[PDB]
C-alpha cells in the first residue's frame, strides 16, 4: 500500500484541540518579532498568524514552518479565516493604521472572541491605551483578560539605559514607566534601584532639570527611542518581539510576576472614568489579578488623572 | 557622579564572539535566532548601509532585558568585529535581469574583496560561515581570499535544503522533522542530490521497504518532495519577497555545534578536493563534523553510480565559473 | 490594613485549576532525577510530588521551592493524600519495593488513587521491572493503551548512542541506533537501523553485531545491558540519565511534538505477537500518548527473540494476582 | 579496514584545548546539583568532578555519561588526580571533612582547612587563571582559606555566601504577598546563616519599599511577624535536613546561577562573599555577602547598600567573629 501504511500502524482517532495555543494577529514586522521570540521560547503547543494580505500571510506561516526542525512547536497554521485561531489560550493583536483602528478592531475582536471565548487579549497595535479599552468595550470580556502592552518595553528600555550608564546589566537595574504609552509616561524615580538602594537617595538631584548627569534625559530617551530606530530602518520589530514573548510568557507558565502593563484602572491611582493606563500588574493565566498600588508624589498623581482625562476626551467621541 | 557613590569599583576582550556581516533580512534572522539560544557573549553587526545598521543594533539592544546576550556593537569599520569565534557573511549583491552566472559570483568577488580581508585582519582565528548565495562558490571565494586553512571555511549549503526535506518527510509521514532523516547533498540549488538511501524513521529504510522511492513510477510522486525543496525559495519569496525565518534557525543550528563544539552531523559546503571523485578546489555539501575548529572530518556516504556523478557534473561547473574570476 | 493589602489591591478571585500538571510518583533518586529534569525543561505550570515517607516528601518539596526564583514552575506541592495529584496532564511512575508481585501489591494501591485525582491522564511507569509493571498499571487502571507508556528500552538506545559516538568522535545526537523490546539482559539490538548520515553501518561493515568482528561492535549492546549494573556496583545507583531521558519523553508528551522514541506500548497483534504484553518498538509520542507504531524490518533472529519476550513475560503475568 | 576510517575522513588533526571548562570539586549531593544545573544550562563545553571516592566518582560520571543525547555538553570526565581539571574558566569547591561525633567548631573548620590544603593548590596547578567560586560551609571562612592557599586576587574569589539565602528569602516575600520570587526583592547579606543581616530598606514590589508602606517591617511589635520571615530562611536549612538529611536541589540551581554570570559575563548584581577590607567599615581580611557584579573576571565592583548603624554593626561584629576564628587556623 501508501508508504505511511508499510512504516506506521495507526492505534488512535486524531482527537486534537490544541492545549496552549497562541494566536499573533497582523504579520507586519511587530506581529512577526512576536511571532520568532514566542516560537523561541517553547511557550505555544499551536502558532496561528491571521492578517488580510493572504500571499504575505502564507509566505511567513511557509517560512516559519521551514525552520521547523529547530523549533518545538510541532503545529503553525495561517488564514485569513479566523476559525484558524480557535481554542488561543493568547490571542496578541498588533493589527491597525484612530476611529480608522478602531473600526478595524470591529472586524477583529468578535471573530477572535467567537472562536477563543476564554483567550486572553494582548492588545500591542498603537495607540495601545485607547486600543485596549475599544478591545475592552467591544469583547465584551472582563478586565482582568483585556491587557495592554503599555510601558511594558519603555521600562525594559529604562532598564537597558540604567543598565549601560551603571555598567551592570538590565536585570539588575529595577525602574518603572507608567501611566499613558509615549509623551505622557511618568518615570517614579523613587523606585528606581540596584539591589535595593535609592539612586533618588544618592542623587537627589535625580529626575530634575538642574541634576549634572541628566537622569531627566534618560526618560526623554525612552519616549523617543521609536522615533530614533523608526528614522533609522523604517520601523522596530525586535524589542517589542522579545518583550510581548515575556507577557506571554508570564501569561501561559502562570508565573505571577510584575509587569508594567496597560489595565483598565477606573477606581485606582484617584481615576474615575474606564480607561487603560500601565501600572505594575501581576500576570498569569487568567491574565491581570493583582495591580501594585506605588506610592505617587501629588505630581505623578496628577499626571496620571490628566492622562486619564486626555484618554476619556478622545474615548467619549468615538462610534461603536 | 552616581555610578561611583553607588558602585565601588575593584578591577575587555570577549571568549564567545559571533560577528553577522551584513544587516539584510537573512543576517538579522541569524542575529535573533543567535542572541534568543544564548550563543554568543558579545554580537558585532556590520554593513555597508549605515543608518540601517545604528537602528537595527539599537532595536536589539532595547530588547537585553530579555537576553543573556550583555554587549550588542557594530558599525561600518571593521575594529567593531575584532577577536570573533565565528563571523557569519549574509552581505551580497542579488541576480540583476539578464546577469549571468560568471557576472554575478563576480560583482559578490568585488564585495568579497572588501569583506573578507577586514574580518581576517581583526579575527585572524575565527571561523568563516558563507550563507551569500550562489554558497558554494561565494564560499570558495572566501576561502581563496582569506587564506585560511579549510576546517575553518563552511557554507550553509544543504543545511536548510535537508531541514525543508525533514519537513515535508515528517507532514506525509505525521510524525516530527526531528524523527524524520534525510540528506540533500552536492550543489545547494536545483542540481541538489537527495539521497534516496539514506532516508529513515527509526533506522527504517524507506527506499528498501517501497523501492519506487526516487523514480518517475513511483505513485506518491516523492520526487517531487525534492522539486518542493529545489523551489522552497521560489516559493516564499513569491508570497513574501524574500526568505528570512527558515536560514536564520539553520544558521544559529551551525553556530550552536561551532560554539559549544558539539561535533554534530550537518550537510554544509566544504572543500573537498580528494573525495567523492573531485579533483579541483571545489565547495559541495556532503555531511561534516562541525566543532569549535569548523569541520574537522567528513562522512562518506555510499552514492549510487547516477549520484556521485551528479556531484562531478556540479564540480565541473563550480570550477568552470571559479577559474575565470578575476581575483 | 494589612502590608499585602497595602501593597497589592486584588482585582479578582480565581479557581486553581492547574493547565501543564505533571505528578511524580516516589522521590527516590530516580523520581527527583525525573523532578529536577521537568522543571530545568519549563514543562510543567504545577508539579506534584506523592510517596509515603511524608518526612523525605515534605523535605524534597521544600528544597525544590526554595530554588523557585530560578525556575519557571510557579507552583511545586507535596503529599502521602493523591488529592495533591488533582488534574495532572501527566503522571510519571517511580514507586516500588514474588518481588514483582511486591510491586504489583503496591501498584494496587498507587494507581487507582492517580486514576481517581486524574482519570483523563497518560501514565509513564518507570519502576523494575517496567515492561511487567507497565502491563499491571494497564490492566489497574482500564486506560486505553494509547495513554499507558512505559519508559522501556529510550534509557538502553540513549546509551547505545553515547556508546557509538565515543567509538566514532562525534555526538550521540549524529548517531542513530534502537534497542527494542523486553529493557535488561534479553533487548534487541536492531544492527540494520545503525547509522551515522543514513549510511548503514551493517551494510559498510556487514561482520557487525556477529562473533567474528575485530572491532567487536556485538560487545557495544553488553555495554547497554551491563550498565545499571555497573553504575549501581560504582555509586549505588543510577539516577541523572533516566532523569533526563524521561523528561525527554514528557517534552514530546506536554509538547504534542509527535516524535519517535523506544518506548514500551502494549503490542498485541503487531511484531508476530498474540498476548497483552508490553515491549519497546519506536512509538509517535504526543498530547494523547502513543498515536503510533512504527513497523521495523527484523531479521528472523530479531522477530523471534521478541516473541520469545512476548512468552516469559505473559508466562510471568499469567501467575500474578490482581 | 576500520569502522571508524570506513565511515569517517579525517581532515584535521584535532588537539582539543577546551574554551568553556568548569570543574565541580566534590559529588556529594551537594557538587551533583551544580553538575545537573550546570549541565541543564548549557554553560560549559567540558564538565570535570572530582573527588576522593573513587567508585562513587566514576559511577556518577557514567550517570552523566549516559544522558549525553539530551545535553549539549559533549565532554564530561572524572578522577581522583586532578589534571582531569586542566583549563577550567570555573572550579567549584564543594568538598570538606565528614563530621566526627563529639568534635568542636574548631576542629571541623581546621579539618576543613587540611582538605583545602591538598584540594586548592592542585586546582591552581592545572587551571592557574580559573575563578573559585567557595560553596563548602563554613563558606565565609573556607573562600578566605580558598583566597590565601590559593594567593589569587580577591576578584577571582567568590563564596556562594547568602546568594541562597537572599533566593530563600524571596521566595517568602513571595508566599505572603501571593507574587513570583523574581518580583519580590530583598537582599540578605553579611555572615550566612544564623548572623545574616535582612536589610528592610531595600525589600520591595516594583520599587515599593515595603519597610516605608510598612514602618514596622523588620521590628519585634509589627504583628504580621516579617523578622520570623528572616529567622524561616535562618532555619529553612536545618528544617529540609531534618526532613531529608541535607539541601542539594536549590543550592544546586543557586551556584548554577552564579556559573551563568561568570561564564556569559553577565555583569549582574549577586549577594556572594567577596573579601571586603576597606568597604563597609570592615578593618580586616575577611568575606561577606554584599551585592556584588559578577562577570567572566569574578567580582569586578560591590554596590555600597546605605545600612542602618545597627546593620552596620552585625557587620563588623560577623567581621570580628570571622578574624577571630581565621587567627587561630593552621594554615
Amino acid at each position: 500500500a501508501a508508504l505511511k501504511d508499510q512504516l506506521i500502524h495507526n492505534l488512535l482517532k486524531e482527537e486534537h484541540v490544541p492545549q496552549n495555543k497562541i494566536t499573533v494577529v497582523g504579520v507586519g514586522a511587530v506581529g512577526m518579532a512576536c511571532a520568532i521570540s514566542i516560537l523561541m521560547k517553547d511557550l505555544a503547543d499551536e502558532l496561528a498568524l491571521v492578517d488580510v494580505m493572504e500571499d504575505k500571510l502564507k509566505g511567513e506561516m511557509m517560512d516559519l514552518q521551514h525552520g521547523s526542525l529547530f523549533l518545538r512547536t510541532p503545529k503553525i497554521v495561517s488564514g485569513k479565516d479566523y476559525s484558524v485561531t480557535a481554542n488561543s489560550k493568547l490571542v496578541i493583536i498588533t493589527a491597525g493604521a484612530v476611529q480608522r483602528n478602531v473600526n478595524i478592531f470591529k472586524f477583529i475582536i468578535p471573530n477572535v472572541v467567537k472562536y477563543s471565548p476564554h483567550c486572553k487579549l494582548l492588545v500591542v497595535s498603537n495607540p495601545v491605551d485607547i486600543l485596549t479599552y475599544v478591545a475592552w468595550k467591544i469583547s465584551g470580556f472582563p478586565k482582568n483578560r483585556v491587557i495592554g502592552s503599555g510601558c511594558n518595553l519603555d521600562s525594559a528600555r529604562f532598564r537597558y539605559l540604567m543598565g549601560e550608564r551603571l555598567g551592570v546589566h538590565a536585570l539588575s537595574c529595577h525602574g518603572w514607566i507608567l501611566g499613558e504609552h509615549g509623551d505622557s509616561s511618568v518615570p517614579v524615580w523613587s523606585g528606581m534601584n540596584v539591589a535595593g538602594v535609592s539612586l533618588k537617595t544618592l542623587h537627589p538631584e535625580l529626575g530634575t532639570d538642574a541634576d549634572k548627569e541628566q537622569w531627566k534625559q534618560v526618560h526623554k530617551q525612552v519616549v523617543d527611542s521609536a522615533y530614533e530606530v523608526i528614522k533609522l530602518k523604517g520601523y522596530t520589530s525586535w524589542a517589542i518581539g522579545l518583550s510581548v514573548a515575556d507577557l506571554a510568557e508570564s501569561i501561559m507558565k502562570n508565573l505571577r510576576r510584575v509587569h508594567p502593563i496597560s489595565t483598565m484602572l477606573k477606581g485606582l491611582y484617584g481615576i474615575k472614568e474606564d480607561v487603560f493606563l500601565s501600572v505594575p500588574c501581576v500576570l498569569g493565566q487568567n491574565g491581570i489579578s493583582d495591580v501594585v498600588k506605588v506610592t505617587l508624589t501629588s505630581e505623578e498623581e496628577a499626571h496620571l488623572k490628566k492622562s486619564a482625562d486626555t484618554l476619556w476626551g478622545i474615548q467619549k467621541e468615538l462610534q461603536f
